[PDB]
């Protein structure tokens, strides 16, 4: 049977929130640094070894599996500048990605460039930004250390391939933007105080500001340049003009897509840097929509919108006059991506989760299609007064191709630069579909089936996917673990496009926002009873996961229905609306989450808590959380919170209930290759032992 579950320690405090009571018997939680957390980490990842050491020779197996299936180079887009050519490449193993500089689009002996590779002994270390000067000579990119969302800048000069003494501390989202050849713009956060580690606290982020600092001089000399005391908690970022005469600042009010956008002019006098603040036109101020900017042409300035088009639509709107005049009005379907060069305009369009390439000249703004095959773009350089465009596109089936591409005229010059091709693999052992299936709206809903030519039935394994959160719409995108667990487990994976996503663009997060967050879990529910009637799945033999918000899904869909599945995991997801608030930078959460001080949205946070809403006596699947000691992004304590109440909440049914917490780890964007290759390998082992899914050989 199940052993004895380790000894928590039950903590009599209780809260009184909205003249309501929450008793919190795992307080102690807050702080990773008090004995009992450790002690119960310790323990618990114990009592998984144990449980593990059952199959832990097909966890070797499999991790070989994956290991071999990780192994291809990974090349992404090349980018021109200065007559050479910079794009990202990996050996297959090594720990982070190095830019090769190549001569010619067809040179065979590129040098590289950056190396994140040496800085940290372990690799912990990860490339987060770049940016590139006017002039080419100068470049300035921003990585992370320990898997800590604190940020360190660092300055290079291309031809002499040398550091700079120029280092930065405490940055978060750092948006660079140079000026000329003199400085560059960035955000920058209040000074920290104490001892405390980088990056192992829960303060709430407040009273940031965004700055310009000058080469050749030390931080000391920086000036701010906008800092709004009027709303402390907002959000915001900088972003220089191709035209060199404006700087444009945008405002996010939590993490919801409204911002209000400012546009300022620009003193060529070198005094005037410092000399006194610079003005802000009101260019706009109310949260009506997501205002991206695209590029300027003078006094016209084009930007990619959701005022009046849930869709989004390119407008132009004069800052000198104030007029505005749409010049791309929405199609049916939602803008992925945009980008403007010389007269043309390219638009990526996200229709029906498939990215559809157009581009329309300024005389008829008609979007003429240009050809590519079915995936999903992932990266898009693109650069105003150049002449070559490039893309990578990648999907479930294509494992990724670097396309580059004339913008003279796409007719004749779309050509194939680089694939990412993965031995041992073949297309046409598999084939995807879409599918479209009406919820309880009336309206259908669609999804998409990858599986494997051949043998599937009703009872073969299933993994069901998606994540439906922040706007994020879940594009195809291919996965060395999808992979292996596609051909050498012969199961079929299967991604929802829920409702609250960014898949048919702001009306569909509009609706799946505040009041009607719980709809979303429900559409959930109909997905994997759908797969078992079409007989696709069977409730003995599915699994669902997903990340963060995708993870909350799993967890508080196991509170709906949790006979309807069989097999669960969470991943450094929230899960404690209760206090959600509170740590990390859930504030802006909020603004998709529901206030929790306005009543009306606290009473649908209280309706589906899944920290409290779970229920004794009553079966439910096996949950395996896995979270990182260093995860600022998201609070690890939440997670762990959520194991804690069914560590008392089931003594021997239901479960088993895992919680893997590694040491020194990141949140999911820089990990390492060895970390995220193991722990990938032991969800699947996890998954495959729970769903008795036997080596298909």
């Amino acid at each position: 049977m199940r052993s004895v579950y380790p000894l928590a320690r039950r903590s009599m405090a209780a809260y009184t929130m909205h003249n309501m009571t929450v008793p919190e018997p795992y307080d102690y939680l807050e702080d990773p640094e008090n004995p009992e957390t450790k002690t119960f980490v310790n323990e618990q990842n114990a009592f998984f070894e144990e449980y593990f050491a059952s199959e832990a020779e097909l966890r070797k197996k499999i991790f070989e599996s994956i290991s071999n299936s990780q192994d291809y180079p990974r090349t992404s887009n090349p980018s021109y500048i200065n007559g050479h050519y910079y794009y990202y490449h990996n050996s297959g193993l090594q720990n982070q990605s190095v830019l090769m500089r190549a001569m010619s689009l067809t040179d065979t002996a590129p040098s590289i460039f950056l190396d994140p590779n040496s800085m940290s002994s372990d690799g912990t270390t990860a490339l987060k930004a770049t940016a590139w000067s006017e002039d080419e000579s100068m470049l300035a990119y921003s990585l992370s250390d320990k898997g800590s969302d604190w940020q360190r800048i660092h300055v290079r000069r291309a031809d002499t391939v040398e550091d700079t003494s120029d280092v930065i501390e405490w940055a978060k989202f750092t948006a660079i933007a140079w000026w000329h050849n003199l400085g560059f713009f960035y955000t920058r956060y209040p000074a920290l105080q104490g001892d405390v580690d980088k990056g192992a606290e829960t303060d709430a982020a407040q009273d940031a500001f965004i700055c310009f600092h000058r080469i050749g001089r030390p931080q000391d000399e920086d000036v701010v340049i906008l800092s709004v005391p009027e709303h402390p908690q907002w959000n915001m970022g900088a972003s220089v003009s191709d035209c060199h005469s404006y700087v444009i600042v945008v405002l996010f009010d939590g993490c919801e897509p409204h911002n209000l956008v400012w546009v300022a002019e620009l003193p060529s006098v070198e005094k005037g840097l410092g000399s006194e603040p610079l003005v802000f036109k009101k260019l706009v101020n109310e949260f009506a929509g997501r205002y991206t900017y695209l590029g300027n042409e003078g006094s016209t300035f084009y930007f990619v919108t959701t005022r009046d088009a849930p869709r989004k639509k390119i407008v132009s709107i004069d800052i000198h006059t104030g007029q505005e005049t749409v010049i791309v009005e929405q199609q049916r379907s939602v803008l992925s991506q945009a980008a403007l060069v010389k007269k043309t305009l390219l638009l990526a369009y996200l229709e029906d989760v498939k990215d559809v390439f157009y581009y329309c000249r300024l005389e008829d703004p008609t979007l003429n299609a240009i050809p590519l095959p079915i995936g999903t773009i992932t990266s898009f350089f693109s650069d105003r007064k150049k002449d070559f465009v490039s893309f990578k596109i990648t999907s479930f089936l294509l494992p990724g191709r670097s396309f580059f591409l004339d913008i003279n005229d796409p007719q004749s010059s779309l050509r194939v630069f680089k694939d990412d091709t993965v031995e041992g693999l073949l297309v046409d052992d598999f084939v995807t579909e879409q599918t479209f299936y009406n919820s309880s709206d009336g309206v259908r809903i669609p999804m998409f089936i990858v599986y494997r030519k051949g043998s599937v039935s009703s009872e073969s394994p299933l993994l069901l996917y998606g994540y439906g959160g922040f706007n994020i719409p879940l594009t195809p995108a291919f996965s060395s673990s999808r992979m292996v667990f596609l051909r050498d487990l012969g199961g079929v994976l299967a991604v929802l496009n829920i409702r609250g996503g960014g898949e048919y663009g702001e009306e569909w997060h509009d609706a799946g926002r505040r009041a009607c967050k719980q709809n979303c879990f429900t559409d959930f529910i109909e997905g994997a009873k759908f797969l078992h009637r079409q007989g696709y799945g069977s409730p003995q033999t599915t699994a669902i996961m997903g990340g963060s918000n995708g993870g909350l899904l799993v967890a508080a869909v196991a509170n709906q229905a949790p006979e309807l599945f069989r097999c669960v995991v969470c991943r450094v997801g929230v899960l404690d609306m209760y206090k959600f608030h509170k740590f990390t930078i859930g504030h802006a959460w909020k603004s998709d989450y529901g206030d929790p001080e306005k009543e009306e949205d606290f009473r649908v946070l209280q309706q589906y808590s899944p920290l409290h809403n779970i229920k004794s006596g009553i079966k439910y699947p096996a949950i395996l959380v896995v979270t990182g000691d260093h995860d600022d992004r998201v609070v690890p304590l939440h997670s762990l919170k959520y194991v804690a109440t069914l560590q008392h909440m089931n003594p021997n049914e239901g479960g088993p209930f895992l919680a893997r917490i590694e040491v020194a780890a990141g949140h999911g964007a820089g990990k390492p290759t060895s970390k995220i290759l193991r722990e990938a390998g032991d969800i699947y082992t996890f998954i495959a032992k729970n769903i008795n899914a036997s080596w298909k050989e």
